[PDB]
RNA sequence: UUUUUUUUUUUUUUUUUUUUUUUUUUUUUUUUUUUUUU
RNA sequence: UUUUUUUUUUUUUUUUUUUUUUUUUUUUUUUUUUUUUU
């Protein structure tokens, strides 16, 4: 059933707009001040900062940074009579801890933390790439896509899992891996046990990722070394740059900003009655009528600003930009000509140049975001029998598929990393980048609710570039 | 003596005619309706579903999924001037239960269940194969061949457990293994017990079925371990495997559609006058003048679902398509490119595009299907040391060997077994493989 | 340091001593009715049964018993003029948990817990032994003198592990394994874990009560049983027929009864000050000055009453009589001609013939009760091996060796253990066996 | 609780004289031949006949014995106007099956059906006792004493075990092992494995029977014999002579005709509610108003015939002569000197001779009948310590009991059949002619009824002679 | 001439996947900024 | 200087027993009668 579900996300998202309106109460801020994305982005970075129960624990042992018993930064920002001035307000978390268990009717609500904690990492996706940490590790930087979900710590559960990339997890492996190859971490203690449980685990949220049987049957491989040294080290980098094309089923989570729930909340727009979605149209026709105010430098244009804030709302960022623009009807600037820079602002900028302006977030299409994959990758051991059985008494020769009944008795086992990569570099060879992908779904107009008809796209104009780096 | 079989099968196959004759008199359809291949595999679900006692005990203490007393499904199909309509209509089973008491001269009739749940396996094996269990047991889904009654509960009888192929016995045992190393369920208590006998039955069972005395004492000796544990799974896996050439001896058994049983006996052809068999001439000389009613899609075509059907009613879907081709006349399309569907009708699919035609099952010719192997095999501490003469008579084994030397294809017109002719093909590799 | 010990068992009797007094203030019972041995002894099981956390948690979701909500028994016993009457007054657990709260200064207090527990368990071992249970496991009666600390549940910490016997562990250990045995209740689940994790507990409280090395490595070696079927069972019976004369260092708490400690806190002494030992003169020269009145049946005498309170009080019920006779100063009757009976009274027990006496609990001389062995030892592929050197020990074993060699019986006017005297029996056959 | 097997005996008893008053009522027999001992007895053979469900299944495939389908005997005695006449009236079982179903409420009725057979073992066991089988195995004909439940077949249930003697059990063990003697019956086959059970159901009843450790043990022994031959003939021979004195805990249960229960039921004295007892006064006291009338030859007396029925009732035929008198308050004639003969008719005694009248069973005082056994045998391993525990710290030996130390310890293990035998024998030494019993018990008045106050017996009447045979 | 046993929740939307899927903590990092520098 | 874990019904009439204890069938016997006879 998928009443359940809705009903459960739209009591969640329901909590969570009803905080948005507590914090403007209690932080006395004009109607305006409530639609400003900076003030929204602060308070959830003192959210994740209230439930990081981990670094919560990390710190209470260890005070330093000067004045940092219990509270961390807090740029708020606030208008005079059109001027912005901003004011370093420190909250402690255990107030607005319990200020959400009022919020949530006395729950945790830490589903809630990780679509947050994850359209964080959607908007960090969308900014900026650390190529800095991919060239530490040495991967090249090539493949600043498998980026996604990169900013996002372990904390969170099954749901934040689905949404990290492939990159992120390779990163988070070598990480472990070269911390094992510096000191002889993995010994019978607790330490090693347990790093060997998160290993495990992030192992199998990878193969679950993937769709392919040989990638899948190649991880398992890779699990059987017990001692993870050097080797594993680039069959996982192999491992990499076939899922750049043989990519895994990740999510995209539609997360929107902290002022969007709550101006919806605010109006009365009960979730939990006429139900709620994470995938359908939902997050589309929410912002068909919301309104969001922004930042902006006096360098800096509103009109790239919109489209970078679309990009961090639906996490369309690692998307082709032609397809963007059609759901958008505009031209989506790539980022090499965005004479635009990062939604966050320094800590040292002055404010006498800040300027605050509307968003434009409105699309003229609507799409279903699905976690699957493209379809090319076809032609290998084509599931079929092997034996047959004599039916009838006639005198005729039985069939036997010989050359894979030696393959199945070979000796032992089966499986193995170059061995397996010679597979993987036939289906590259195989892949074209002409295959058509996503057959029998089209994109669908905003006056249609039910997926009733679409319409085709079809661009011939030439090679825009489809690639948001370089 | 033969002739008494030959009386029992006929007197059996004569009830169940005649209870057909009752339901089509009881159900108020058409002479047309009377032939329609879906109303007798309702009628016959209802039957399993009448006398499954175990699952009728199991749900007598277990009322869910709403309106469920008594009476399950029920989707009738009736004709209105040209068109089709499925009518819901639930059936008690205790009434049914006295019909077929009245139906069988005062006996239960539990061979004849045996014989239609048999049927619907053979239907199932033709129609879909479960690669989904195979690969939740994690075997290969190079094995799909090996299926054979698989959809066979145990309830059935040593009739219905000759016809279960090993492959399903693998997976049965290999269910139970699982179950028994999930939790500690091999206590000494009477669940263990029970559990226990029938590993016995099934194994002894297993042992019949093969031929060759290697693997006959292999499984002699995979019943020394009293605690089953993982090191048998690859044991049996092993076992499957070589069956995969080292075949058992498994029975065909001929069933076929409810409806042709009735319309024989309305006739007045009584079977336990002139004889009745199963292996013989019989299922084939009453196809012969039988005609057969089906229901289509808009994009299904009639000419291989006569071909499936034909699978399905002699059991012949995990056979050479070559031979079938042969019996037939007309070559017989695998399953790789069959523009058709399951036989069954989906639950929510709409009416005003089903269309009825008749189905074809008339063969040229005619042979005997015998519970033997092949025979190539006539012509060749642990389970490690008996798996070494398993590579080494794989190794023996050739893609080559002809088998069923002295017997051969027979015409219709004879009725005595006298003079067969012998096949010969050469056509190339056109496909021995009714999967992929 | 020894100091910091002293301290904290003199804050917890002092504590103890208090929550006496408390009682005493709120039971409205005179100064006679406080210095009686049941109230104290009712108290106290009303005291286990308030902190029985675990049985407490089983009850809430079992109401059964009558009218069992939080209270259970409670016969205090009161003067009127001279004869007796008993009230069954109930008690709730939960006012008496926060009285503790506040008579430990804001602390559970389970230490102190644990002596009063222990101590019901030494005057339980002194009173009766259970050879029911011992051949109930089918072991011979003849082990009696291993029943120490039998009484005691698992609830107990580390001190209370060290006061029980080799055979109470025999005891725990065999129920576990006849209860695995009769059902498979090893599996992976988390009762398995847990009760294998007990297993493990237990035994290394085992090897560390054994001194040997032959007997330590025994115990190690049965630990590889992963399954533990019947040989173990005389594995362990082996074990503590070896135990017999092989004993294991097994402590001796000194606790005493409910009323002395808290005569003593009313009365000024206080222990954290002075300090307090568990081991030493103290719990001696307390009950030096430390009057006691009982409850005694017309038939019973007092004489041997007040000497078997002075083996619960001192849990000497296990050791030789002619030591005990010797700090006594006279002697003590052992168990065979006692014409009394146990010191708790039956709930059927009329009143009119129960009367009230002093006990005597004066001892001519004070000795250290160390948790070591008989010098005896000093002088000294499967567990049928070691058996062998078990009997070759036996073998070389003499009932004549003489033990505690450095050590001797010390006067009451010494403090710091200067100058003992050495005892001399040469008493013939007397009898040092309390049983028999 | 004592309350719900004293309504369940009582439901028992008041629906068997129930039973009796539908077939006197059936019967349509005269007031005074309801009363006659010799009618409840062939109804109740006619009883056993039906419910022996066994011997039914074996004659069903054996029709011998010429008409015998379904009826048996049933040799009805009736008057005409002072004189006698016997009707061989033959009745089917299967109605009297529906006749008993209706009779106890729908149920079968077993344990009445137990009791009816124990009280018939009884009435054997008073009249005629069989020295033939004893001596067909061979015994000595001194052992007359323990032949109590002789003729109860196995069919019958726990209750019908307990009361079963030692030397029945041993009869019908060597039966069973002549049997596997003569023939190797013992084989794998399911009949060996059946006779296996019945065989230690049979020994573990003995050894419940048994009281002292030294027979228990050795029974235990004797187990352990896989191939019964001659050795544990003698060995169980020993075990019988070794209970002569050594005697059994055997239950005595009482059991009266089969008319004063239903002459009880009539009346209207439901036992349900008052409750019942079988042990107790129960039995007693339903005598003191109960009248019996029997067939009594013209040389036999009734005043001997009285008394042997009080034995059959009570199952006082192998207890002491003197203390039966006691209870009697009139001395019981031996059987040496009884001018009686058995109270069953033979088939061809003619029936002009036959002489009705009344019996006496009434007695004086009234006892309680326990499943113990006497006090004498208590000197051998007195339970005691045998280590020692260090409590004081003190330079002392510790005593250790050598001699049984070695003992516990031997090698194997312990206990013989001859090496227990010299215990026998020590303990028949020790045993004396003299050693009084049963303490702290006695005979107790008719008029108390929760036993109150009892008086002490005390004979000094020379040698009357204790001994019912010889 | 070879045979009707029952043990705690499954399945006809469909033909080779999906299963209604989840808050763990170990010795110093990061918002001056967008692909280097430590 | 060595430590509070919980898994389906027990126990103070009392000191070494008792445990509220149960319808299985395998090839020919027995009521002339009470200790022989086959």
């Amino acid at each position: 059933n998928a009443t359940e579900i809705r009903a459960s996300v739209g009591k969640m998202i329901d909590g969570i707009g009803r905080f948005y309106i507590q914090m403007c109460t209690e932080l006395k801020l004009s109607d305006y001040e409530g639609r400003l994305i900076q003030n929204s982005l602060t308070i959830e970075r003192m959210v994740l900062s209230a439930f990081d129960e981990r670094r919560n624990k990390y710190l209470e042992e260890h005070p330093s940074a000067g004045k940092d018993p219990k509270k961390t930064g807090g740029p708020i920002y606030r208008r005079v009579d059109g001027k912005w001035r901003r004011e370093l307000i420190l909250y402690d978390k255990e107030e607005i801890r319990r200020i959400w268990r009022q919020a949530n009717n006395g729950d945790d609500a830490t589903a809630g933390l990780t679509h947050m904690m994850i359209w964080h990492s959607n908007l960090n996706d969308a900014t900026y790439q650390r190529t800095r940490a991919l060239v530490r590790t040495g991967m090249d930087p090539r493949m600043c896509s498998l980026m996604q979900g990169s900013t996002l710590p372990r904390r969170s559960g099954a749901a934040g899992a689905a949404v990290k990339g492939v990159g992120t997890m390779v990163m988070e492996l070598i990480r472990m891996i070269k911390r094992g190859i510096n000191d002889r971490n993995f010994w019978r203690g607790e330490n090693g046990r347990r790093t060997r449980i998160a290993y495990e685990r992030m192992c199998n949220i990878l193969k679950g990722k993937f769709q392919t049987a040989a990638q899948r049957t190649m991880v398992d491989q890779v699990r059987e070394s017990r001692n993870p040294g050097n080797a594993e080290f680039e069959d996982l980098i192999f491992l990499a740059r076939s899922a750049l094309i043989l990519r895994g089923s990740v999510a995209h989570k539609s997360c929107l900003p902290a002022c969007v729930y709550g101006s919806a909340v605010a109006s009365g727009y009960d979730f939990e009655r006429e139900g709620y979605s994470l995938v359908g149209i939902d997050p589309f026709r929410l912002l068909q009528n919301s309104q969001v105010y922004s930042l902006i430098r006096p360098n800096e244009n509103p009109a790239h600003k919109s489209q970078l804030v679309w990009m961090a709302c639906h996490s369309a960022a690692f998307e082709d930009l032609r397809v963007s623009s059609f759901i958008r009807g505009t031209k989506v600037v790539p980022r090499g000509k965005l004479s635009t820079r990062g939604v966050q602002i320094a800590s040292n900028e002055n404010m006498e140049t800040m300027e605050s302006s509307t968003l434009e977030l409105r699309s003229r299409y609507w799409a279903i975001r699905t976690r699957s994959g493209g379809n090319t990758n076809q032609q290998r051991a084509s599931s079929g029998q092997i034996s047959i059985q004599p039916t009838f008494s006639v005198q005729r020769n039985l069939p036997f598929d010989r050359p894979t009944i030696m393959a199945a008795f070979t000796g032992n086992t089966e499986g193995r990393t170059s061995d397996m990569r010679t597979e993987i570099i036939r289906l590259m060879e195989s892949a074209r980048p002409e295959d058509v992908s996503f057959q029998g779904r089209g994109v669908f107009e905003l006056s249609d609710e039910k997926a009733t008809s679409p319409i085709v796209p079809s661009f011939d104009m030439s090679n825009e570039g489809s690639y948001f780096f370089g």
